[PDB]
């Protein structure tokens, strides 16, 4: 599967039957579908600063370029208990730098941060979750252009050890909060899906209401670093774009902490 | 069959109609970083809109849309080949959501949009061996808003609960159709796409006019309330909203302007 040409999102439905199914994301999240819930509780992260003297690998798949995050990574405010697997990121390209999967009011922005976690209460591992009641909980971060970001730069500046699909490198350590917006008080939340295939309709999905700020020379290095293909594949392919566009959101609603 | 919700909804068009998984597909957002002005782009002439008041015209509900058939000497001229008419229909939101236009601008969905389907009569004989050979289609599109009552609108509008059931028929004397375009027709936005519904052909010319029409909030709930995608026999209806494609990638292209930003 891909994000552009035969097969492009139109035909993921052919071989994952479930990106033709209920509860698809992406959104676009706008008044008509929001209504306020005062029951919604911010957020804990916990055991989000990874140790400097540890280590964490970072893979392209193919489609995106993954961090692989420990179980000991826990978020608290859910019902379960959810402990991280793995961020990744989404973006667009040079030309149109506006490729965020979920849009605020019909408006992309330049990028998105999505936190993976999976139900540890229920649930072994990711893999199981996965396909599973309740099985996942993404955290969503809208990136924006702005002022140079120190933290985000711990993942950008080794980019070019991972240029292509199936190549690895190790991360030190770093404060994963650091990737988080102010007031993580303030977000959306929704029953979703995975935005990739196989699009399992078992994501809860919380995307924070504020952005964070990359500088323009952030972006531009994460949409011109990387490939979706093999190092010896012989019709190399960019990766750029690597977002879904948004889904049909009818007789249901979003739910906001905020007023 | 194809629907607008559910196992048949769009994401699963690919699979009966493999042009909807292919390349050049409409509707998209018409937003700044992919519009370039182009001067050459001249303003359409509209021959033969003004219908005869002393014919009629088939409005109909086909289970996907309301659709009002059009005669063959009504045609735009201006591009290459000469287009002629051949029906209009409309794409609409609900009354929880009234947002349902195809194109959206700058990322503003509108509350619905007009298609007037032309072919090109100059190389082909009818609209359907048109369709699926290049160039063969053009179609305008008017975006339409909430607001102000529209009389031309409403030729079409009061019908409506007439036709409310698949496979139903109206008769519409004719009026003028240049009343249903929006000021300023001269400005619009231009480029090659497909249709919007299955078979989705890669064979469309568009131009999208720049400004919106208004309709009143009497005139879109009735267009969103009045009409069902079932026959009036069936035990389980389905109401026929929600019947506009999400937008499309579109990448490493430009839709040409001809008013300059
Ligand atoms: N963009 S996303 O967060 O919805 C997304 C898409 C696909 C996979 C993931 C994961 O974190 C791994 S869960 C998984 N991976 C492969 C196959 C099935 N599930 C996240
Ligand atoms: N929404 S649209 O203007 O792009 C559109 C949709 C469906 C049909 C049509 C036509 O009538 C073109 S002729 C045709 N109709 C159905 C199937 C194939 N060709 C136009
Ligand atoms: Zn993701
Ligand atoms: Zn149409």
């Amino acid at each position: 599967w891909t994000y552009f040409g035969p097969d492009g999102e139109n035909s993921w439905s052919k071989k994952y039957p479930s990106c033709g199914g209920l509860l698809q994301s992406p959104i676009d999240l706008h008044s008509d579908i929001l209504q306020y819930d005062a029951s919604l509780t911010p957020l804990e992260f916990q055991g989000y600063n990874l140790s400097a003297n540890k280590q964490f690998l970072l893979t392209n798949n193919g489609h995106s370029v993954k961090l692989n995050l420990p179980s000991d990574m826990h978020i608290q405010g859910l019902q379960s208990r959810y402990s991280a697997t793995q961020l990744h990121l989404h973006w667009g390209n040079p030309n149109d730098p506006h490729g965020s999967e979920h849009t605020v009011s019909g408006q992309h922005f330049a990028a998105e941060l999505h936190i993976v976690h999976y139900n540890s209460d229920l649930y072994p591992d990711a893999s199981t979750a996965s396909n599973k009641s309740e099985g996942l909980a993404v955290l969503a971060v809208l990136i924006e252009m702005g002022s140079f970001n120190p933290s985000y730069d711990k993942i950008f500046s080794h980019l070019q050890h991972v240029k292509y699909k199936g190549q690895e490198a190790f991360v030190p350590g770093f404060n994963i909060e650091e990737l988080l917006p102010e007031r993580t008080a303030e977000y959306y939340r929704y029953r979703g899906s995975l935005t990739t295939p196989p699009c399992n309709p078992t994501v809860l999905w919380t995307v924070f209401r504020n952005p964070v700020q990359i500088s323009q020379e952030q972006l531009l290095a994460l949409e011109t670093a990387l490939y979706c293909t093999h190092m010896d594949d012989p019709s190399p392919r960019e990766m750029i774009n690597n977002f879904r566009q948004v889904q049909k959101f009818d007789e249901r609603l979003v739910y906001t902490s905020f007023s």
